[PDB]
C-alpha cells in the first residue's frame, strides 16, 4: 500500500554541496506554499519565511555559522522564522514547516539540509542581523538549497527498536 | 511542476473524527517508517514511538487530556517521543517526524491529528503514567488517527505576507 508521498518521505535526504546553477522560481514558491501549509497550534500561523538570494548575506552568513557553510555554494536559503509573541509553539509549527520544505524539495528534484539557528542564541543573532528580524521572530533554521552536485543514497532509519506497543 | 508529493502536503488536514472500523496493520507500519525517515540534529534518531491500541488507555488519557477527547473514538494512537537523554534537538527532530507521520496518514486514506503534550508538563506526565515512560523520555505529542468520519476540505494557509526577500 505505498504511493508517490510516502516514497517522497522516504527518498528525502540532506544535500550539502549543489550545483552552480539557479532554481526556476515556480520551484521556490512551491516550497514556500509547502511550508505554510504544516499543521499549526491553536491555527495560530506563526511562520515568517525569508528568501536570501543575497550573494553577500548568504556568504556573511556562511561565514558566521558553523554548520552552514555549504551557503557559500548555495544560490538561495530559505529562513525559517517564527512569530514567538504570537504562539508559544513556533518551534514546533516551524519545524513542521521546515520538513514541508525539504520534502517539496526533494520532490522537484532539488537538495536542501535544515541547518540550525534555534536553538543557538548566537546563531539565531547572525540571522537576526543579516535579515533584520524584528525581536520577536525567532530564527529556527536555515534551509540552503539547490540542484544537488553529487546525487547520493537516502539513509535507512528504519530501527523497530524505536517502536513500543502500549507501554514503553 | 506539481506532483503527488506536493498534492499530499496541501491536502493534508487534521481530523478528529472517526468511523468505527479498524485500520490496516501495513498502514501503521507505514506511518512509523514515515516518521523515522525525518531529518535529525547530529543524525541521533532520538525518537521513540508508542503505538497505543489498548482501549481502556486511550479512553483513560481522552479523559485527563483537554483537546484530544478525540481519542474516544480512535481505534489506535500514535505518542511520538524523544529521548532528551540524547539530544537537545529532539523536540525539533520529533516536530519532523510527526509531520511525516501526518502525511503518511493523509496518503493512505487516513485522517489524523497532532494533539500537543509537550509543552504542557501536566499533559506529559498524563502519557507518561498510562505508557510506562521511563523519565528521559519525553512526549511530543498524541497523534489519533483513523479513516475519517466525515472528509472535510484542507486548509488554504498561503500567505504572502508571510514571505519575505532578504530582509525582513
Ligand atoms: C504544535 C501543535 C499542537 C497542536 N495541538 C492540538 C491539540 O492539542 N488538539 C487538537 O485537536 N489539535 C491540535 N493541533 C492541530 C491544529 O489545531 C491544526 O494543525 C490547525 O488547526 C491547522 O489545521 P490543519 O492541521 O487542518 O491544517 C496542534 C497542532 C500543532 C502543530
Ligand atoms: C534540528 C536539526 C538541526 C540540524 N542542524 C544541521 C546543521 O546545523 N548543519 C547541517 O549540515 N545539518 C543539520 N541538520 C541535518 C542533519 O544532520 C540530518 O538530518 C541528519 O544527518 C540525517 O540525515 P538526512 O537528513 O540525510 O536523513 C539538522 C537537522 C535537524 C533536524
Ligand atoms: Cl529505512
Ligand atoms: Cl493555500
Amino acid at each position: 500500500t505505498g504511493n508517490a508521498a510516502l516514497d517522497n518521505i522516504f527518498e528525502r535526504k540532506s544535500v550539502r554541496t549543489y550545483l552552480n546553477k539557479g532554481v526556476e522560481k515556480e520551484k521556490i514558491d512551491l516550497m514556500l506554499r509547502a511550508g505554510m501549509s504544516a499543521p499549526s497550534g491553536k491555527d495560530v500561523r506563526p511562520w515568517e519565511f525569508v528568501v536570501v538570494s543575497d550573494r553577500a548575506k548568504l556568504d556573511s552568513m556562511a561565514a558566521a555559522l558553523p554548520y552552514a557553510k555549504m551557503l557559500t555554494q548555495a544560490r538561495n536559503a530559505i529562513i525559517v522564522c517564527g512569530d514567538s509573541a504570537r504562539s508559544f509553539y513556533w518551534y514546533l509549527d516551524c519545524s513542521a514547516a521546515a520538513q514541508n520544505i525539504l520534502l517539496a524539495a526533494e520532490s522537484m528534484g532539488l537538495g536542501a539540509v535544515w541547518t540550525a539557528a534555534y536553538p543557538y542564541e548566537d546563531r539565531m543573532e547572525v540571522v537576526r542581523k543579516y535579515t533584520h528580524l524584528p525581536e520577536n521572530i525567532l530564527p529556527l533554521c536555515v534551509i540552503p538549497f539547490g540542484y544537488p552536485a553529487t546525487k547520493e543514497q537516502p539513509k535507512q532509519k528504519y530501527d523497530e527498536k524505536k517502536i513500543h506497543y502500549n507501554q514503553y
